[PDB]
């Protein structure tokens, strides 16, 4: 047993990054087959960062203007294009490490696992949940851009997020690899905000779930309540609504515990009013939410 | 910015996990140059247990009742030894992926990454740190034995850690890539448990140094302390005494952010006084002692 936040094993990813050079900048590429993807602001000097015109920028750009290395292989750019906030460079190569993979956007409330890159070498991994407000809390530094995050499903890796910058209260926004923002975000030098998140509530179910499975069980209670009445509750929280597919979603758990998702509402419920106050679940003194249902299946059975 | 549980990229150890089969037992191996390391566990039957004799059990053995896989492909056993707990199989192919690479063991308070592998197949990567009592607070299911904890420095990856068993309490013992258990413990199924565990307080510090660095100065105070009155205070909730050679090894940190050592052991003795007040520090509402003063220059630079 135990319980601990978990990502994928990086090893198919790690033979994916590349170090792209554009003038002065150097960041993260990711290589796949014959393209190498990256943050478009690459091109950007820091004045051109302030309001950046990128289809003009690129076009005074050519493909002698980008540098790509992969380890100490410095990989040849035969072109060029833009989709989107995202960069492809054409390279002579295709990149014999590339696995089973597909471009896939993820929901609100969903996990993934971040490899955190640097000068186009692998620095370390985490998992992240992709907040309501579209934002991650990562751990990123100058010249992590570039860095991607995943999900694997039967070798199949899933790219669902690259790293573009960092918001001013320390969380991170990024794109799909369509170039696609999540969030509502620019990659531009102004004034940007998180909005104000909230609390992915079947998270936190699924992780009640998982610390029940683990023994701990003092927040249990005989006490159940409604989907209408609860939701009420998140309300005042700055809680998710909770809806029938999340209570759907949990079924699993419910029945391998005996406490319907209602009665670990009630619990739910109790714990948000009173507060931790400094006594601990999972060995946590907050109701951790970036825990998904499949993530706990997937770590407790 | 942000702070995370970072784990090292898992690739470089991936390519080394192979799976281990004797009788009807299976289990998880690595993979170096022509020798697989496993668990001496792995040639025990349901009625070697209690009291194996390990070195009987191993003479009875030919290369052939032991089956390795590296992915699909078969390995062939050779030749076989026992090192303390660790049994060591000579195959016929030297792992052409493997590593920079070398054993290391190491003391209380250190992290790692550890590569839960289920079959051979590595399944999550997360951070560990050894616990002053000798275990450590992993995610282990059955089938995880012979998954190993590293170190990735510089493209040479340390391994301290291999699997072994699970304790009663829920936490987790094995041994160095030499055999030697960390601890009092035994690869024996006979009544075991964890001494009581402390707080490792120099990581404790550490982590604090990082949350200053990342902008938070909530919990500092005017006050001061002496070493020894910190360690009278410390040591009555359960903290590990704090040496000279941990105050030296906050040297760096404390030069970084202009806080003497003992004005932060002063923060910290008021932190366990007041608790957090319903604040977080680095998105925690506990203190966190699973990050290295090495683990936090690592990852705020
Ligand atoms: C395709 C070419 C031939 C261009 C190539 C192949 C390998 C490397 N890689 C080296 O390390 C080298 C090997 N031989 C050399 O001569 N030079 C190198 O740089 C890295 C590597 O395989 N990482 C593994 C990936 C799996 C998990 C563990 C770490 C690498 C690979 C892809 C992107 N970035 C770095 C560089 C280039
Ligand atoms: C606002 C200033 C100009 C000070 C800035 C610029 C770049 C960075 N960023 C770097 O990577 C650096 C590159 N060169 C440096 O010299 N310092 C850096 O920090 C990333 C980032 O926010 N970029 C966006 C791209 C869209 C427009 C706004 C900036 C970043 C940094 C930390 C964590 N995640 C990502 C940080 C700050
Ligand atoms: C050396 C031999 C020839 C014995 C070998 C080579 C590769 C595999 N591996 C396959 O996946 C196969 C490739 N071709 C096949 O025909 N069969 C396979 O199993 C795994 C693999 O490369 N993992 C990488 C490692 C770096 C991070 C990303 C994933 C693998 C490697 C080492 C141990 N265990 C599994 C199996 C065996
Ligand atoms: C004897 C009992 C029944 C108590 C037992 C046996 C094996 C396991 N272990 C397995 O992996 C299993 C194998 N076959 C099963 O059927 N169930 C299992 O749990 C590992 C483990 O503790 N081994 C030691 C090795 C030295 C002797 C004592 C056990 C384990 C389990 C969970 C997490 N980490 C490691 C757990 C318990
Ligand atoms: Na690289
Ligand atoms: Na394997």
């Amino acid at each position: 047993s135990g319980f601990r936040k978990m990502a994928f094993p990086s090893g198919k990813v790690e033979g994916c990054m590349v170090q792209v050079t554009c003038g002065t900048t150097t960041l993260n590429g990711l290589w796949l087959d014959d393209v190498v993807y990256c943050p478009r602001h690459v091109i950007c000097t820091s004045e051109d960062m302030l309001n950046p015109n990128y289809e003009d920028l690129l076009i005074r750009k050519s493909n002698h203007n980008f540098l790509v290395q992969a380890g100490n292989v410095q990989l040849r750019v035969i072109g060029h294009s833009m989709q989107n906030c995202v960069l492809k460079l054409k390279v002579d190569t295709a990149n014999p490490k590339t696995p089973k993979y597909k471009f896939v956007r993820i929901q609100p409330g969903q996990t993934f696992s971040v490899l955190a890159c640097y000068n186009g070498s692998p620095s370390g991994v985490y998992q992240c949940a992709m907040r309501p407000n579209f934002t991650i809390k990562g751990s990123f530094l100058n010249g992590s851009c570039g860095s991607v995050g995943f999900n694997i499903d039967y070798d199949c890796v899933s790219f669902c997020y690259m790293h573009h910058m960092e918001l001013p209260t320390g969380v991170h926004a990024g794109t799909d690899l369509e170039g696609n923002f999540y969030g509502p975000f620019v990659d531009r030098q102004t004034a940007q905000a998180a909005g104000t998140d909230t609390t992915i509530t079947v998270n936190v179910l699924a992780w009640l779930y998982a610390a029940v499975i683990n023994g701990d069980r003092w927040f249990l209670n005989r006490f159940t309540t409604t989907l209408n009445d609860f939701n009420l509750v998140a309300m005042k929280y700055n809680y998710e609504p909770l809806t029938q597919d999340h209570v759907d979603i949990l079924g699993p758990l419910s029945a391998q515990t005996g406490i319907a998702v209602l009665d670990m509402c009630a619990s739910l419920k109790e714990l948000l009013q009173n507060g931790m106050n400094g006594r601990t679940i999972l060995g946590s003194a907050l109701l951790e939410d970036e825990f998904t249902p499949f993530d706990v299946v997937r770590q407790c059975s």
